[PDB]
């Protein structure tokens, strides 16, 4: 048979947090909920801000974190359609949304996500609706598809979905976290031009090894006038803006007139500054990005498939160790941070 | 026969301005040079800035301000074939950007525009290249007619070539100025409703007139919440964010999720300013709009026609009379000043 | 209390029907379930051509057809949240097609719609998950209301969300069935030009009075040519092909460069014709129209609404002539036959 | 000096013709034209029409064929802007369009090209507009960057500029001549699958050659059935539909629900054919396509340029060699066939 019990990373408090192990019984399947059997998890940023702020949400408490899982099929419910015992899933971010329209209202934008308003994926086994998981990558090991849910998606939702790169393409992305090294896999199979920015000389290495085509050390030299350099000064296509702290102003100089400009991040307050002057006379699009519907994730799930693109990890890490996983998040990772059961 | 002699008012040097009046040879026209018969001039508020400040551009001396004009073709040179003598035409705001991807670089956004890096309109006659002109609407008088290529085309722009915007919208549109109204004007022909933003009862009176569906005062209401209110909290479709109106930031707020927000603007120095969150969770496409080419105000001429709009003209003042025009023009019009031959 | 049974027009067989008044049980409502008092069903074209030719779909017996109707939530489930007791709904024709991309394979195209693969709605109640309902239009009677799940949405997703119909459009509506006047409808309320063909003065005597710019009389004269006059030339922005109307080839030839022709259509079996000259020369964007989804259909309910969009009806029937109803669907009527309940 | 005579290939009559050798003055550079001295010409099918059919054209006689050509300036006139002499240079198919919309009428959708209602590129110098031409591509040599201005361009036009096709699509290829081979490059470089159809095995041998994922001989099997094995049932995402001689009717079978089908030919009255149940059903756009503009070329170039991608060419044939090069135009080429100088 199943296990009675199962264990996960559990918090009956936020900012702070006091997160730890705990078991609990296994919940009951619904008629329309899958039982997923966890073998990987991401860690995305926002989760170490949940835990420590509580960025605004109403959690139900014992809180577990995380959103990004792949598993395997353990039991579906009598009117499961969509996965049988044995199928290999991952799980997909915002569940309400499955295409087209985002969720939410004028007053009040921010959906539901999984490791938030909804459970978070940081136990042995999660008991979800089946249409919150998609087919797992059939070339992808666990702990790489885990990965795509947020950072795969979002860097494919902003380049493709939204973005609609060309071959020819120059595209700068910002740093070198999850969501910015997918941007350079994707943008880099769409036959586009990548162009990094660090600073960090050893991260820029491993970027050319990952084939950016070009990195730019931008406490070393000013990468706006970089860009120009490399592009005879037509300017980037496409920006992946992450953090924007590195931000908006110094983007709208780079882009190129009609170009766009993906704005990533998840800071709760942060403040947005640029020149009305870029803005205006080159027309670019700047468009706010947080992640994509499943339609664009079971997109992004083929085509993983049949380019053969393999996610970036940093580190993965055995389960009994995610305080040190989250700390690592602290650090800046070089690609994704993936937790193994 | 035509005169040999031309009035125009003219300054010697920018910031500040010394305009008079001035008198020359009508020039020559080359092989494809049109003569125009200037019939009316349509100020527009970088006509000012221009004037006073330079706006960093390369001006030839003596300079004319003014670019929006119509008129009736005099004569053409040997090769001309767009226009006859005796047609009705206007200027076209920014000239050889006929349609698609808009003119500049990275480096060197700017582009060239009439009354600026090419000489202005505010003349009893206008000489230039056949491709710098288009056929003027057949249901407006030339003092209409004028208004169109800058305000008119802004608004044409911002809100259907790139906007897509469809009946049952909702649309908010900040202050009265040229650009707000055809805002206005544009959103009610298309089916959608206006929401119109105002410091001034008197102005949202004129506006209601018009045919806005809800006026708002900014100064006694927080309009955001009136915006919430009057569309049950999704919030706006479509935002025409007139630079000195309310603010990014709140326009933000304002948005619907995948809703739009058009930034319009005046000085060359403004700094915008907006929070992460809306931007990124509701993720609206924020785009700069610098007018627009000669193919969409060629469609702005024709819709104006089959719509029968009318343009919404403050004051017409006389050749003589452009000083008090340049007051106007500063005293915040409720739509155009134009200057009629 | 509610009632134990219910009546419905349904049959034991298809090819021919043998359609006839029959009682069952009020059927039980699911969790997600809710029991609607059925208010006013529209009838449709092909509902004519399941009962007849059963149009290859696999019809659990007894069947009864339509998909189109409006009515009063009278109860619903332990889980259901869209809806509570006592508000009114219509309808989604293609169930579970929420958004964005269309159900089906290359392969096996077909979707699954009420009155064919899945059950009808011409009963004295209906008993479907909340997924298959939205709110109904404030503005409109059930009658009217019923009108839209089908050829409300088909014009609204043909002109609208695939179409980006622009005021000063001119727009071709072939016949004068449902989709061909909420065509017109649609497009006077996007302040577009409206050009008519029919085959009967009176039907464009009507049309004229529902405010068709234009009107042809295909039989009287070369629908092509009166565009080409009516247009200057440029031939017409959008051409609505109902495809029992006057012909693909035909409409290639009035299409405008670049222009739009939507194929909307019936029997499953008609085959195209169009010369490839102008398909090539002048490539317009030929796109099939199989009706919409669910968010559009909330798009064209909340646009009704603030525009006072009244459907057009041909004539309403009571329950007990459901036959006579289907005598007048095939007498050719000048919008929608609608059963009031 | 430059020389004082040049060599064309010219006919005073066409269906028939009488091509041959002439021997006329080098035309004299007006202030806006520039001389090219040509290198390379690519033919393409249509030349063959125009010279066999006449294709309805008003041709200036003597007529020199073709469009596509790469040279070297070698004067420019009082007033061009655009190029000095010793720049390489491509021409440019549809002299008018520069982007944006196609140019044409509802009634005369035809633009005028090279080699039709403007001159052809068959002679050793070419004096045209400046605005004629584009900067050739760095990385080419004149023969290969002679085959883009029409066939490089028409692929390009249809999967990129109008088409989006992102990585991971799978791309039919109908065909293997020169906008099919570009095509099944632009969609590799682009990170498609490409799926080319032949009746022959040994055309499929070199197409898998240059990268092509799947080859069917469609004499040999059931192509629409394979293309099903080859996506899971889920139909090609774009259909390259090249002479719809093997046609729309089975295209519409093979294509994904909202994919694309692009019709390229040039055939002045073939008839296409197809079942209206798919194009309901599937909704896919069917979308005609010839050639692009010159901002569309100068993107194509640009790309060429970053991706080092090498246009097929079947054979190359010296100037004196045209009647030859002809020939191996109605005998089906692998590629392009070039005339070099």
């Amino acid at each position: 048979m199943m296990s009675k019990w199962m264990q996960e990373w559990s918090t009956e408090t936020v900012a702070p947090h006091d997160l730890k192990l705990a078991e609990r019984p296994v919940p009951e399947a619904g008629e329309h909920d899958i039982i997923v059997r966890t073998l990987a998890v991401s860690l995305n940023y926002r989760d170490k801000l949940v835990l420590e702020t509580g960025m605004g949400l109403d959690l139900a408490f014992p809180f577990v974190p995380a959103s990004d899982m792949s598993g395997v099929v353990e039991a579906v419910g009598k009117s499961v359609t969509r996965f049988r015992p044995g199928d290999r899933v991952i799980s997909t971010f915002a569940p309400g949304w499955l295409d087209g329209l985002r969720p939410g209202t004028g007053r009040t934008p921010a959906y539901e996500t999984l490791g938030g308003a909804h459970p978070g994926v940081l136990s042995e086994y999660v008991v979800l609706p089946e249409g919150w998981f998609v087919a797992a990558p059939k070339s992808l090991d666990a702990a790489e598809a885990s990965t795509l849910p947020c950072a795969g998606l979002t860097a494919w939702f902003a380049l493709v979905e939204k973005g609609h790169l060309r071959a020819g393409d120059r595209v700068v992305v910002q740093g070198t976290g999850g969501v910015a090294l997918f941007g350079l896999q994707i943008a880099k199979a769409t036959g586009a031009e990548v162009i990094v920015t660090s600073s960090s000389r050893e991260k820029l290495d491993r970027a050319f090894a990952l084939g950016a085509d070009h990195g730019i050390n931008r406490l070393e030299e000013d990468w706006v006038e970089r860009v120009y350099a490399l592009t005879g000064d037509r300017g980037a296509d496409h920006i992946l803006e992450i953090a924007g702290g590195a931000g908006l102003g110094q983007s709208l100089k780079a882009v190129a007139p009609d170009g766009r400009i993906s704005v990533i991040g998840v800071l709760e307050g942060f403040e947005v500054s640029g020149p009305v002057g870029p803005l205006l006379l080159k027309s670019p699009v700047v468009q706010g990005i947080s992640v994509g519907h499943r339609r664009a994730l079971e997109d992004l799930v083929g085509a993983v498939d049949r380019l053969g693109l393999k996610p970036v990890i940093d580190m993965r890490y055995k389960f009994t160790e995610v305080p040190e996983a989250l700390a690592h998040l602290d650090r800046g990772p070089f690609g994704k941070v993936v937790i193994e059961f």
